[PDB]
Formats: C-alpha cells, sequence, structure tokens
C-alpha cells in the first residue's frame, strides 16, 4: 500500500512541481486523488500506468485539481470490455463537465465510468450516478463500503467547497485532505484519528499565515496542529506555493504504509 | 518574427512530446496556434512569456488542441487590451462554462470568435464567423499590419488552417490543423507561396490508409500540399507518439522568419 505524489505544486503546474494529484495503490490498483493539468504526463513518467486507475476523486472544483481529467480519460481510452466503470467521485458539477467535455471533443470513450457527485453545504466557504448527502449525525459522506475498504469524505473549508477524503482498510487509514484553512466541526478529527498516512496542504508558510487563511490555504503549523489533534503516525504536506514524522512531498516520492 | 514549438505530438501530450500547440511572435507580441493540455508548464519551460500571449487560434476541438486552454487563461490571469480566441463553434461556451464551474474571475477580458463550419469537413463581444463562399475563407482579421484568414481542411471532426500575412505582401506564415486533406480551393490559394508552412505528418508513408482513416496524413501527403502551394519551407509536426526545404519540428524549436 503505498502513495505516489504526481504534482505537488499549488494553483497551477510548473516544471519543478506538477499540479495536485496523487495516487493511492492497493495490490496493482490505483486510486487517484484530485488530477490538475498535467497529470497524465506525470503518469507516464512515473511507474505507475493511467489504465490501472479504476477510481479518481476530486476534491474540489479548482482548476489545478480537475483540468487534466479530461485528457487523463481520452488517454486512456486511446491507449486501452473493461466490465466495470471506472467510478468518479467528487463535487456537483463535475459529472456535467466531464459528458459536455467528451461530447465537445467528440470523444467516444471505449471504458464506461460513473460520476458520484458529492452535495456540499454553503458553511464551507465564505459568505447511474449517485448523489451522495451528508449525514450530519457521522459529519460524512460514505462514497463506499465494500470487503476490502471504506471510503468517506468530510467537508473542509476553502474559497468554494472542499472535501477530505479517509480511506479505511478492514487496518491502515490514509486521509488525504483537498486545499483548506479548516475543517468543518470535528468531521476531521472524527475520521481521521489515528491515521496513518495524513496528506494535507501547506500552500504558504508560517510567517504567511494571514495571507494563507485569506485565501483558504494553510500553513506548515496549521496542518501540524490538525495533525497532532488527530493523533497521525505520518504527515506529508504538499500543495506548496510555486517559486510524528513530516515530509515535505516532491513530484514522483513514494510512501508505503507497512502493514 | 518566429514561431516557437511548444508540443510536436500527435493525440496527446507525453514526456517528449508536448500537445499541439505553436507559437508565432512579431516584435514582443505572442500569437499561440493550439493549446493541448500542459502548454502552460511548456511555455514556462521556453523563453516566451504566456503574459506576451494577444491572440489565440484553435485548429478544432479535439482535446490535444484545446484542453490546455482553461489552465493557460487561469495561470496568465494569476501572473497578471483584451485576448482574441478563435476556434470552431463551441469553444466560446467551453471557456465560459469551464471559468464560471472553478470559480475563476479572469482580471483581463476575453472574446471568443466563432467559425462555422461545414458539413463536408468531415465524413458522413464575439462573432459567429462564417464561410465567405466568393473567397472559400473566413475573415478573422484585417488592419494595418495583419491579414489574417481560416480555411476549411478534412479531419474526423471539421479542422481549420491559418493563413497569416504580413503587409509590406510581406511574409506569409501558414499553419494547418489536423487533416487528410483541404476542403475545395479556399486553402491552396490561400497558402500560395507560404514563407513557412506548418503540416502534420502523424504516421509515416507506409501508414498512409491507417492516417487518412483517421484524418491524417503522411509526409509524402505534406509534401505534396508544400509543392502543390509553392511553400519556401515545411515544417512537419504532430507526430505519432513512442507508445524545397523539410523540417521536423521538435518541442522548443524556434524558427526565424526572415524579411
Ligand atoms: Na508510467
Ligand atoms: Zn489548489
Ligand atoms: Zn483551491
Ligand atoms: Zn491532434
Ligand atoms: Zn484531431
Amino acid at each position: 500500500m503505498d502513495v505516489t505524489f504526481l504534482g505537488t505544486g499549488a494553483a497551477y503546474p510548473s516544471p519543478t512541481r506538477g499540479a495536485s494529484a496523487v495516487v493511492l495503490r492497493c495490490e496493482g490498483e490505483c486510486w487517484l486523488f484530485d488530477c490538475g493539468e498535467g497529470t497524465q504526463t506525470q503518469l507516464m513518467k512515473s511507474q505507475l500506468k493511467a489504465g490501472r486507475i479504476t477510481k479518481i476523486f476530486i476534491t474540489h472544483l479548482h482548476g489545478d485539481h480537475f483540468f487534466g481529467l479530461p485528457g487523463l480519460l481520452c488517454t486512456i481510452s486511446l491507449q486501452s470490455v473493461s466490465k466495470q466503470p471506472i467510478e468518479i467521485y467528487g463535487p456537483v458539477g463535475l459529472r456535467d463537465f466531464i459528458w459536455r467535455t467528451m461530447e465537445l471533443s467528440h470523444t467516444e470513450l471505449v471504458f464506461h465510468y460513473v460520476v458520484h457527485e458529492l452535495v456540499p453545504t454553503a458553511d464551507q466557504c465564505p459568505a447511474q450516478g449517485r448523489t451522495i448527502l451528508l449525514d450530519s449525525e457521522e459529519n460524512s459522506y460514505l462514497l463506499f463500503d465494500d470487503e476490502q475498504f471504506v471510503v468517506k469524505a468530510f467537508r473542509l473549508f476553502h474559497r468554494i467547497p472542499s472535501f477530505g477524503f479517509s480511506v479505511v482498510e478492514k487496518g491502515r487509514k490514509i486521509c488525504i485532505l483537498g486545499d483548506c484553512s479548516g475543517v468543518v466541526g470535528d468531521g476531521g478529527v472524527k475520521l481521521c484519528f489515528e491515521a496513518d498516512l495524513l496528506i494535507h496542504e501547506a500552500t504558504l508558510d508560517d510567517a504567511q499565515m494571514d495571507k494563507a487563511k485569506e485565501h483558504g490555504h494553510s500553513t506548515p503549523q496549521m496542518a501540524a496542529t490538525f495533525a497532532k489533534l488527530c493523533r497521525a503516525k505520518r504527515l506529508v504536506l504538499t500543495h506548496f506555493s510555486q517559486r510524528q514524522e513530516v515530509t515535505l512531498a516532491e513530484d514522483f516520492m513514494v510512501i508505503s504504509i507497512p502493514i
């Protein structure tokens, strides 16, 4: 079980840090978390293969987290019956984006996909596919629960609504948070408790905390405080402004979680 | 006056050849022809600056020619006259909806002028630009410095070539989208004695049948068109990915056009 960082930069892809994308691998099955522009080329450079991706999870509808998605699907198709659809989980709006973009570009994908949309709430920002609704008691979204994994989402605060994802082996726990300046109620501490790996943004340095919060971002001290509060075993910082063990992510870094 | 190749590959971007994008530069003013995924990052790696781009021309709505556009506009905005965008019907709504979905407020104004294709181009505020039946071309603009026109190509979906004429008469640069041929005589006439002619050669001549099946050309097809137009120099691009003067385009190649 490992995470491969494809893009570790904030706001846009650069020559030194790609736009947001991380792949979680379990037993040859790949799950992609975020898909900024250039993700498909970062995949090509990596040891991973786009064709092995079975699920995709989008944290929020800022372009550095999803503009690479149409390209990625097209290329997977161009290079390919798959039996099971690729499952795509993300905020409301994502399903129509993909459908329209594929139609506009006259792309007939050779595989089936389904988009499951998470419904955000207005307090996340300043004042056949499923629709997935918050459970107010649990304070989370159930994405899926099978024999191997339970995967859930929780609400973050950002300039637009943003989500974190919790992956639990039925075992190891990996939590991956979208851009944020905070978490809505106890959703994070609950789901992220004793995470084996916690992936958190740290867009700006601690001296720029005011600017960070302004833009719905975090600094390393904010991430670290959340990690300590959740008793995470490992904290990995990512989504750096372009130019408990704590690791600063770089593109193509692979972190394994031993059993 | 120079031409800079940003991406020279076919169908998708790779680590060795980016998706379609070429920049024409005159006296510090940059015009971009096509905008595949990764174009913004190629620009960063190049000696060019995204912020100097004043016009963008899209040959056809295949993703390897436009999926990079939303990202490019966002990054130009983040890092900074209106930008003029020319391309097929459908492009304007694509850009508008994508900006809205991603909650992007661009700091510059842009306008999208749409070219209306004809049905025989494929197998059986902003302007809406019609084919002129007398001239068999589309007038994009005509000022004291330049006359720029589009003409119809045959591809799997409708595709366009662009003719740029400097007034002295002066230099003529013609850049053709993906195609297996030109539709009627509008194109041969506009490309006559081109100083530089940029043409695809997706597959080698031994795969001509496969090339034509996919609305593509081989080097002999491109060469024959260059000879027919009496072009001075032919540059081949849009090469299949590793999965009369004739020059083979590579990413970051710069060709200077003397007066
Ligand atoms: Na790879
Ligand atoms: Zn971001
Ligand atoms: Zn964001
Ligand atoms: Zn193409
Ligand atoms: Zn094409």
